[PDB]
């Protein structure tokens, strides 16, 4: 039987039984080409700029080339998200890491990066300069391009496992939920993460361990420190005192 | 509404029921029963697993069948409707055929699949009867209200583990409007509606609830939990000294 | 090069390199900025609206689904209708209010018109707090509101760190849920809006914020209701012990 509003009737009333009837890569290898006309420094000056940029994209319906982003963020297709946008820059900058001039010019350019410098990310290898491009991305979208999958896995159980130290606010953004989207899409596309795979992960992992990052509530808390507790006092709550070095 | 006469609402210092529903839901039984028993079970059940499509249908067209209409586009006419259907499939689990072919055929349906409910006797295929239900407005009709109150608090308890968004379903408040119901009734908490209430309750612990999330989070579970352990993930923890 | 919509295009199509300059890190959020813009716009309506705005708030918070709701000038869009824009969704224009109602605690018409109405908030009752003085109905304002986003707000820097201490040391008695409101994220969040700002806590901002922490210790906070939660509750809590809570 369909579902169709004169069908509900029926089943409300009567006594007979009734039942009823029931991408990227894709969007990526036919518009990836048309990300390539930027300039490398533009690319990063999206990615730097992301918020203020899609600030002014989603107030009207804007057109750049032939290419067509509609006034509202409507249900995402496949010739319309921003996200996608912003992905296919992230891909196409991760390309250009093993391009030895252009890796030159990534890592120089996208350590005054906001996030990069928040997260304390130590760009030295092309390995570092890919997790600075990858890092406020969409990690699902990324995901599902191919060799993308390790690098959106592992950055995912790092935003996962200290997001206290990188102000995620998790009402803001759900990280084991994004963790759970970008595992659907790898089992999605059929990937098995061989000895080789778990390898070229274990780098990027390397990567991410060593950084220091610089934030930033607990660290401002602190300052403030030798007074706050003299209003925990004053509720009945005694803030232990902070060591000494040894020394 | 309007959003216009919200702002003359706030300019006249004024505010924008619960204890009122269990009332109002027992009339809409009253009236509505008898068109909601004339349904077959197979019926009933296709409402309950499609309910949101059905939902959506509706909602933007004014929709009458039999006795009910129901408005368009918050109306809890259809929430009661929902929770009527919900409660006659219950009181079909008398019926050892109706039980059968109910529990046959919810098995099928996908919260049931979410919550990974086992089900088995009676008081099993009742609490997959009322997965996805208005708790407060179930909890208003007698013999409901211990079912109603431990799956709130089961939706509380493991609300991660069932996928469930505090955005979307607050899952204390929902606890708090069927206690509210309860109280309104004078309803006790007797012993033995307590241990109804705890057969109930045993069922819903031997539960297997995956998130239709990405079980994928565990079909990688070894290798993510390599990744875990490098920035300080892992296992348990102490006491040591008790032993 | 600067940021118009069509450097964007530029920056998108045309393969010269390209950045932005006009609030040289096209600036993201500062409510500080956002408040100084819209303070008269907020205090052209009547103390009453916005008192009430504060006391249905959660009502308005379910009424931004519906539809958008505008106050004053400040239209807040519905929630997937529109992006995430500098909205800011209800804690911007919420926090605002209170701005504008603290703003109006000088002179005392409006003083204790504030006391008479705002006794009433059930947090108000919640908290248990007094309103003897004008600092203690300025803490009444601030109960329950996004104490980062006010904190940059010049001068509500101790009132907004002392809440948000006392929020944290007493979040049982107050009922509140950390898997909802990470009582000591939001503390470490107003800290860092202060020292971004290199504010000083002096002598004298000390000696504000202990008249502020003075109102608060002699508050009784009532963690309950209603009598069905509670009624029913020695029986409920038998239940959860077979989830395995607590």
């Amino acid at each position: 039987v369909k579902l169709t509003k004169e069908n509900i009737v029926a089943l409300l009333t009567q006594g007979k039984d009734l039942e009823f009837e029931e991408n990227f890569k894709t969007f990526c290898l036919e518009n990836l080409d048309q990300i390539k006309k930027m300039s490398i420094i533009s690319c990063l000056t999206f990615l730097k700029n992301r918020q203020s940029i899609m600030k002014v994209i989603k107030q009207s319906d804007f057109t750049f080339g032939k290419i067509t982003i509609k006034k509202t963020s409507d249900r995402i297709g496949a010739t319309d998200t921003f996200a996608a946008l912003d992905s296919l820059i992230r891909v196409r900058l991760v390309e250009e890491t093993g391009n030895s001039e252009n890796l030159n010019t990534i890592k120089s350019k996208i350590a005054s990066h906001p996030l990069i410098q928040a997260y304390g990310l130590p760009l030295d290898d092309a390995k570092s300069v890919r997790l600075a491009i990858m890092l406020g991305g969409s990690l699902p979208l990324i995901a599902s391009v191919d060799s993308f999958e390790m690098i959106s896995v592992v950055l995912a159980i790092y935003q996962d496992a200290k997001y206290k130290d990188l102000g995620i606010d998790q009402k803001k953004y759900d990280t084991r939920e994004a963790l759970g989207k970008v595992c659907t899409v790898l089992k999605s596309k059929a990937f098995e993460m061989n000895e080789d795979q778990v390898k070229k992960g274990k780098e990027y992992a390397a990567i991410l361990s060593s950084s220091n990052p610089n934030a930033k509530g607990s660290i401002a808390m602190e300052h403030y420190s030798e007074t706050l507790n003299k209003f925990y006092e004053m509720f009945g709550v005694k803030k232990q005192a902070k060591l000494a070095e040894l020394a």
